[PDB]
DNA sequence: TCTAGGGTCCTAGGACCC
DNA sequence: GGGTCCTAGGACCC
């Protein structure tokens, strides 16, 4: 009863699309991030720039100390979901089970295809390539049993490549494989688990189901059953977003209200434009704000509210910034919004 | 080096209901 | 006492 399904992600997706765009980004370290002027962050890096050890989430500071002549682009993100929208629609001429996890990246159910002989390997190679025929793109793919090997396995060829774990191949991939590498087991669970002397898939497959439901409640489960090879995840198609939240990072801390409040004015109209186009009559289930300090704790306050209100808003980001802030400078200013349960 | 902005999901205490 | 909604925080992912 094995399932067949693909996990394809595009390559360097932000910084691929800039070269095709400019080819004279080719073969020079670029990344897509904001400026240290701006404290950004790397958004992601072109082999040129990985080549130095520029990472995604890498603070840009970093990333220009490890690679001075790095050229640093803002980011256009129409020119992104352009190609995620086309990448999308090819998926669909071979099956329409296919769940987004973002732009650059889709699980497909191709159990039930008969495409290329039901060969799951050829219709990711057909994938892949139609992608590059048609968007100058590349993308590099995995084929699995189950969600979570499927998305590993599209990372260990890339770029522009593809890997196949079949279901006799499972036991001996697990055996050595880190957990971190296991979606959802980030830095800390990692840590946690090192410090267990877990370290790999086989680690935990000597583990009693009991101890880790205990010092890892739900994630226990989900911990053990990924040591195995289990993942009963279906590929869903339906899924829909929950929230619309607009932010922004000041380049100098602000310590005066006056200064939260006109960044406020400026992020509402957004928050607006983005809120409206998927409900034009801007009807919501809750909204509220977030504060980061300078010493990066952060703050949430949201509530009930049932249209979207720039007043009420700038009520509650001063009710936070007066009662929560202890003459901290702020960072960070953001909106946010929960959407009806439609 | 100095730490984004877009999100999802889980936890957990108290309110509230029965 | 058992179920369920509000809310803040935080790990994690892209
Ligand atoms: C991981 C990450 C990605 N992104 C954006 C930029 C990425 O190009 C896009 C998809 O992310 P990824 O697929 O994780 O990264 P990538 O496509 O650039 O690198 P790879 O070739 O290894 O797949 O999402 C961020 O903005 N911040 C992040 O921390
Ligand atoms: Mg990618
Ligand atoms: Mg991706």
């Amino acid at each position: 009863g094995s399932r067949k399904i693909i996990h394809v992600d595009m390559d360097c997706f932000f910084a691929a699309v800039e070269m095709r765009d400019n080819p004279a980004l080719r073969d020079i370290p670029i990344a897509i991030g904001g400026s240290r002027e701006r404290r950004g962050v790397i958004s992601t890096a072109n082999y040129p720039a990985r080549k130095f050890g520029v990472r995604s989430a890498m603070p840009t500071g970093m990333a220009l100390k490890l690679c001075p002549h790095l050229t640093l682009l803002p980011g256009r993100f129409d020119a992104y979901k352009e190609a995620s929208n086309h990448i999308r629609e090819i998926f669909s001429r071979y099956t329409s089970r296919i769940e987004p996890l973002s732009l650059d990246e889709a699980y497909l159910d191709v159990t039930d295809s008969v495409h290329c002989h039901g060969s799951a390997t050829l219709i990711a190679q057909e994938i892949r390539q139609t992608i590059f025929n048609e968007l100058q793109l590349t993308a590099s793919a995995g084929v699995a049993p189950v969600k979570f090997l499927a998305k590993i396995a599209s990372d260990m060829n890339k770029p522009n490549g593809q890997f196949v774990i079949t279901p006799a191949e499972v036991p001996a991939f697990l055996q050595t494989l880190p957990l971190a590498k296991i979606p959802g087991v980030g830095k800390v669970s990692a840590a946690k688990l090192e410090a267990m002397g877990l370290r790999t898939c086989g680690d935990v497959q000597k583990c009693d189901l009991v101890m880790l439901l205990k010092r890892f409640g739900k994630f226990g489960r989900i911990l053990w059953e990924r040591s195995q090879g289990i993942d009963e995840r279906d590929v869903n198609s339906e899924r829909l977003r929950k929230s619309v939240g607009v932010e922004r990072t000041m380049a100098e801390d602000i310590h005066h209200w006056s200064e939260c409040e006109a960044i406020i004015e400026r992020l509402y109209p957004e928050l607006e434009r983005r809120l409206a186009k998927v409900k034009p009559d801007l009807l919501i289930a809750r909204q509220g704000v977030k504060l980061k300090f300078d010493d990066f704790q952060q703050t949430t306050q949201e509530h009930v509210w049932p249209r979207l209100n720039k007043a009420d808003l700038i009520a509650t980001a001063r009710k936070t910034w007066d009662e929560r802030r202890g003459g901290r400078g702020v960072r960070l200013v953001g909106l946010h919004v929960t959407l009806l349960d439609p």
